[PDB]
Formats: structure tokens, sequence, C-alpha cells
């Protein structure tokens, strides 16, 4: 997953979490309305090893961390499903819940024949009472490094999403939550890049100075 | 139940089990539209036993037996209200589907500890197991007669119809099939109304007259 | 457009309108129930000149004429594109049209400039003009022989539907307005098929004995 | 307007346009969630000139200026009645457009006249016009220096909203460009207070040591 | 803000300080009649800055000053309430106020359960301290220049009331009066609308012929 602009003199490399540091407003601003407007502009270009260009429907921005929703329809079915696997892996569980379900069900199919009129139904399944118990993931009370932790949990849900870039996030978290991140994206092996003003200290990051030069720094 | 129109001398009452027939074309397709247009149009008008006219809400106007769902939205939720109320009229029954319900939270929940990924839930109620279930009424049927005593079926069960109505359902029926259906209907206390443009032999009916005299039949 | 049942010898052609009478009613209530659950049944074949089987989606099956929702989306959008089509046809009018529609614009359009706030707009069309004019069909005061008749007119509005079937659509309507239905539907090209299980006098027809003999009749 | 939490002494007024950098990146992110948590959490308070609390409905919280959507439906029915309103104010231009859509409405009838299947219409009204005419603010922002001024003309239409917050949207402006937001925000009279991780030089600014002392800059 | 009426070519616009002068004395009776019936008369109307008619509820008419009573249920109420606000934005004395109600409270209790009969008491608030207290604006008027004064800060403490209009009360002041008036006027920034029959001397008011043309004087 590269990423490269014209001010660049080689396309750089974005593996796992990547912190890059433009120390020029102007051209952080003006990469930044590159990367919203990424479809109709041509100047900033993000390819894959296969060098295909990404659409900016695969290219996932987030800049407001606590305005984003989490919560939609394919995160939210995707993590049932993901449940209902967590679920199947134990055996010894899942009859437990086949056994309540059965009785649950012996109970309404007598409620059912009491009635005067014909009734027929199915099952009851699991990812049934999963939606029924409406699972989801909370926001609410959650803070501003929670928020992007489950960001990057929920990132591996989302199928489309190519790569995830955070404007401006790395500001509220402490150094030590920042390595939280890295490690643990790191682990995930998601595709993470980050856009700061101004460099963060104690993190590996790559530094655009003023005169468009792009060098390496190990702090 | 009478129903009047400007046609007929005297409202006749329909009680039970009721075929009429209306020998004019005109007169049986101005009737038809006087049932689908009844909100909009006064003349045709319908006086039950308190003497006291109905809105078209508690009219039931069938048409086509087969292509009338017998599941609805109201319908499935009359049901599943019903249910529910059965179930409460039983306070152990009902806690022991609490009980297991509560089984069934504690164990997802768990699950849910598990995973890395915070997740919030509410709970988990007796219509959402219902619904669930997809408890509804039988959607099987074999042929229009059984469609028909199951659309009886459901108009009995519903106490807001005060009248159930047929427009050229009978000749789909045989003769046989016509008593069975008779029979039925008196066993079933509920009010039908046919109307049919030609005569049917063997059974009791009114005839409308193209003089627009009505005469019974048998 | 044939249709071939086990009781028929060979598959009979149905071409403009179509009146078939079923003298025996459990043949008729069968072939009914053949209709309705034709996707399921194998018995009831009904196949085009190319003698590929049509599907349900493309069969239009129509009871109760009063009860039938004549206005869908498909059907108030290619109506409102003909009247489009037919506002087009006439330059005049059109122009008119497009005279009027620019004073309108020119109004609004001042009475944006004189706002504080900077506002912009793109056109007032002539669909949108009858989008907002709300223009449909009207069921509600109609007679069943203008419903049939309205029902005639838009089947050609309906694209997916190959075949249009009434079941005892015949009883309701007079000898003259069955003539008229019949002539309308020679002009229409559109294919119907009338099922009555008593024959009507005066009208080409085909005929089916208890004996399950098919005949042609001239009455 | 003014604005308080258990880290100050004493309540700081936020007049015309206004910097708060926060020396502490805890006190930063915990304000930051106060912020969209203040309708849940009682901890930061904000009492205007008449002191009395306001909803955070009337709190307009903007963190990323190039995704916030200028259009919505409070917006632009905001905007169409307003137009709608400005046009009631003038009975003879409203007049001339309920003549033009008369005749409009006159030649679409007379083609649907002419059609063979019947048609019916109702009405075509004003909202609709302009509903139809697509009106809504510009959409084009060339860069987050424009855009960030269409957020403040939005705003100053809005009387609603009583105050506008900026997380950490100082970074993409330039020091000329601040100064030209400044000034136009004491030109605009709007209340906008911006929240940064670190101070900006050559501004004015509150700086809030992560001693919890708050002192002026500038 | 501006008034228009069918005798008058274009609207007037009132403010601060306006004398208007009828010269006819149809004219000005039938002014008054619309004055008094404008809820149930649309001839006159009222248009603002913003063009848009105001309710009755809004226009505050008062002819006789002494007969207009200062105190009323809706003034005492808006007062008392905001007094309340008052003493609300101060936590620490409504605090202190509730350790002192606490004692007298406490006090009578203790005299109550000396008492032989059985006493049963709910508790005291803040709005039953002042209504005992009997808050009210001050009642003393030594002439009608004063009274008139009053009206003046009772109109400009109401904010509800756009306009405040006089019938023929000019008659009462002397000139000098007048001029003080009219400074006090402009100082307040009220906007308020007198009624005179007669032009008066030395003062600026627009003078309204019989042949109904208006004119400005001074
Ligand atoms: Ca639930
Ligand atoms: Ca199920
Ligand atoms: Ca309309
Ligand atoms: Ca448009």
């Amino acid at each position: 997953m590269k990423i490269n602009f014209s001010l660049l003199d080689e396309p750089m490399e974005v593996n796992l979490g990547t912190v890059l540091v433009i120390e020029d407003v102007s051209v952080f601003a003006q990469l930044v309305k590159e990367f919203y407007q990424y479809d109709e502009q041509s100047n900033l270009t993000i390819f894959d090893s296969k060098i295909r260009s990404i659409r900016s429907s695969e290219l996932l921005l987030i800049t407001d961390i606590l305005g984003y929703d989490i919560n939609t329809s394919q995160v939210l079915k995707l993590l049932h499903t993901d449940i209902v696997s967590q679920l199947n892996d134990k055996p010894e569980v899942r009859s437990e819940i086949d056994s309540l379900v059965s009785l649950i069900t012996d109970i309404i199919m007598a409620e059912c024949i009491e009635n005067e009129l014909d009734i027929e139904y199915d099952e009851i399944t699991l990812l049934e009472l999963i939606k029924a118990l409406g699972v989801r993931i909370e926001t609410k009370s959650c803070t501003v490094f929670e928020k992007i932790f489950e960001i990057l949990q929920i990132f591996k849900y989302l199928v489309k999403k190519r790569i995830l870039v955070f404007v401006n996030s790395l500001s509220y978290f402490s150094k030590d939550e920042i390595y939280q991140i890295l490690e643990y994206t790191k682990l995930s092996q998601a595709d993470v890049l980050f856009l700061e003003p101004r460099q963060i200290e104690g993190i590996q990051q790559f530094i655009l100075d003023k005169d468009y030069i792009l060098m390496p720094y190990n702090n």
C-alpha cells in the first residue's frame, strides 16, 4: 500500500501503522483537501502492490473521532456473524443454548396449540436471538482512545475499506496511548496512515520539512 | 344484519350464510362499485340489529379468494398480542420464560465479554421471541375451498369485522362444496353474504329480478 | 403466446383478446389454482413463439378488478415520461412552457439574490413539474368497466408483464362493453386471456365441455 | 457567553473569536469527551449573559471542517421556509407566480386531457417549486479556509445555535489565515471558541498550563 | 417599526418617540377604533423591520395614563420569576436562604408539635416568600408626568410588547415636559407613538391634513 504525491521524490510505502508529519501548513492542508477530494483530483495517487489505483470507496478517511458512526448495518451484521461463530466454536455452550431454545419453543408451541386458529412456525435461531438482544458497540461513554481502538477493531469488519487514514488524530492521545495504538496496529495487520502537522516524540515517523524533504525519524 | 339499497323496497336481513343473486349486470357492477366506494358513496347502507350505520373498516370485502393474504401486519400484531396475553395469564410459565431468557442473556453476555470489542445490549422480550419465531397463521392452502375456510376462520377470529362479503366467489366451488360452506357458516355463526350474477340451483338464495323485485328461492 | 394444460390435446394460441370458458367447475378451479401457483406447478405451461417458458414474474394474473392497485412507481414514472414525450412532440407548447419556467426561475433567482447567504440552484424541468403536479390515474370514482379499460391502457406501460389474464372478470360487463374491450384489445395488440365458468353469448370464445372437449364457438 | 469546568478557578468569558489552548493531553481529550457527552455529563457547563444553562441543541460542535455537510433537513427546511416568507412578504410577486403556475397547470392539464388514460392531479405549490429547483447553499469550497468561512456564514444564519466550537481546527490555517478568520469573526459578531493542544504564536489566546492555571497570552 | 392604513400613501416608520397628528376628527376616531379593534379589523396594519405582521398581544395601547395599573398578575408573575432567577443565579445566597427557611420551619414545626392538635405542613418556597413580602413596582406617582415615565419603564422592561401607543396623552404635559418625555424616549430606545387631534407647537411631529396628505413638521 504505497501512496505518492507530487511533493515526494519516490512513492512511500505504508505498512501497519504509519505516522506522516507535514511541517508545512500549506502542503498539509492541500494534502488533506486532496484526501477529501481524492476522486476528483489526480495529484494524490494511492496504489497497492498491483500498482492498481484504489477507488475513493475503498479509501477510508477519518477526521472527527467521536463524530464518526461506528454502528452500521454491515458492521453489526458481520459482528453478529462473528459472535455466532464464537458460539459455534464451543460445542457444549451451543448444546446448552440449543436446549434452552428447545424449551422455549416447546412452551410457545403449547401456547399456539391452545389457540383456536391453526398456527405454524419454523425455528428460533442464534442469529435471531442476537438480533433480538440488540448487540451493538457503545460509543456513548467511550473515551477518544477507546473510540479509536474500537475503530481499529471494526476496520477488520469493514470489507470494502482498503486503507484507514486519520487526520490530526494523534494530538489527543498520550505517547503511551500512541504506543498502544501502534503496537495493536502491528497485530491487527491493518494499514493505518496518520497525518499530523507537528512531529510526535518517541515514535518512528516520516517527516516532511518545509524544504519538502522527506526523511525517516526514529523519535 | 341488514343491507339496504335504493333498488330494494325494504331492507333484507343477512343472517349466517346468505346468497344474493343480481340478474342485472348494470345493477351488479354498480353494486360492487358501491361496495368498494361504500366509504365515498352514501347510496348503499348497512343497518345492524342495533339499527346503527357501520364504517367501512368494519366491513370485510373479499373478491379474490386466493389473492387475499392471510398474514398481515394487523393480523400478526393481534395474534402476537393474543399469544402475549395468553402467556401473561399464567405467571409461572412466564416466570420460567424469564428465567430461560435470563440464562441465554447470561451466556451471550459472557461471550460478548470474551470478545475484544466493546458490546452494548438492552434485553430480550417475549414479543421479540414470538416475532423471532415467526408465529403466523398457516399459509398452506391446497384449493380455494380450503382458502375460503381459512378466510372464514380469520374472519370469525376478527372481532372488528361485523360482515364478510364475497363477490362472484361461488363459481369456483361445486354444489356440494357450497353446501359444506353453508353448513360451516351456520356452525361458525359468522355473517357471510355472496353476490352472484346468475342463480345457483339446489341452494336457497335471494333472486333479484331485472324488474328490481326481490324474491326468495328454495 | 400459447398456453397448454394436460386437459388440452394441443397448445392453444392466445392472440389479442381470448375468452376461455371452462364448463367444469373442478377443471376451472384447478386451472385457476394452477394460475396462482404456476411457479410451483408444472402442469400449466405457457410459452411464447420461441417455446421458452415464461416466468411467473412475466405473467400478470388479475382477479379482483377494483382491488388491484393501478398506481405504481414504474407505471407513474413511465406515464410521466410519456407525458413529457407528448409535450416534446409539439415545439410551440414546449417553447411556451420554457418561457414560463424561465420567468419563474427569474423570480426565484431574484429572491435568492436578495438573501444574505450565497445560494446556488440548477434548473426546473418538465419532469420535475409533472412530479410536483402529482399526475396519477384516478381509480376512486371509476366504474369497473373504466377500471379494466385503464388496466388495458397501463398494460403497455408495464414492461415485465408478458401476458395479462383475468379471472371471471366478464360477468360484470355487458355484451356491448365486452365488445368494446375486445375491439380495444385488438388495437392495443396486448395479449389478454379471460377465464369464465359460463359462456358469453355473441363473442368468439373457446369452450371446454364437461367431456373435456375444446371447441371454438362463434357465439 | 462563558464556559466553566472543574479545572478552572473562575468561568472564562467567550466573546467574538476565542482561542483556548490546553497544555495537558488528558485534560484536552477529557474536555472534548465532555463536549461530545455534554448532554450526558454535567461536569462541563456553559452560562450565557443571562446566566442560564443551554441545551446541547443550542451548542454547535464541529471538529472536521471538510467533513461537515452544509446542507441538511433543518438548513434546507429553514432556507426554503425563509424564501417562502420572502415571497409571501410581496403580494404582487406571489400573485404573478400564482398566475404563471395556473398557466402551466392549464397546459399540463390540457395535455393530460388529450391522453386516452384518465389522469388526476392536485396542484402545484411554491414550496414544491423551490424544492423542484433544488435551492441550497453553495457547496463549492476550494480550501478549508473557505469552508470554515461558509461554516461561519451558516452559523451566523442559524439563530438557534448560540455558540460554535472548533476542535484542533487551527492547525490547517496559516497565521495570516488565522488573522483573517479572527477579523471575520469580529466582523460577524458570532461567538467562536477554538480548542488547540499547543499554543499558537502571534495571536491572542488563553493558555491553560499543566498546573491547571489559566493565563492570557498576547 | 412602521404603521400603514388605507389613508396613507406609503407606510410611515415609527422610531424612538413619534408624534402623529390627525386633523380629521372622523379619521382620528376611526383610527382609535381601528386601534382597539385591531384584532378584529384588518384595515390598520403594522410592519416591523422584519416586514412581519404583529399580533395585538404585542401591541401596547394605553389611553388613560392614571387609570392604567402598573401592578398586574402577569407583571407580578414576570417580576417574581425574574427575582427568582436572580436568586437562582447565585448558589451561595440561595443556600443561605434555604438554611434560614429551614431554621424558621424548625421553629414553627416545634411550636406545632407543642400544640395538642395534630398539624400537617408541606414546606416554604422562595416564590411564597416573595409573594408573602409583596414585591411589586412602586405605585407612588405624584403627577401624570411621572406616571407616564413609569409606563415607559415597565414598557421597556416588557420584551413581548414591541410598541407603545398613547391616544391624546400629550394634552396633559407641558411643552417642556414633552421635551423631557421625548429625550427620555430617545434615551430608552423604546418605540412610542402618540395620536393627537391637534398639532403641538415647538416639537417635531407628522401632520396629517384633512386632504389625507401627510407632511413633516419641525
Ligand atoms: Ca430487544
Ligand atoms: Ca425464525
Ligand atoms: Ca403537489
Ligand atoms: Ca432541478
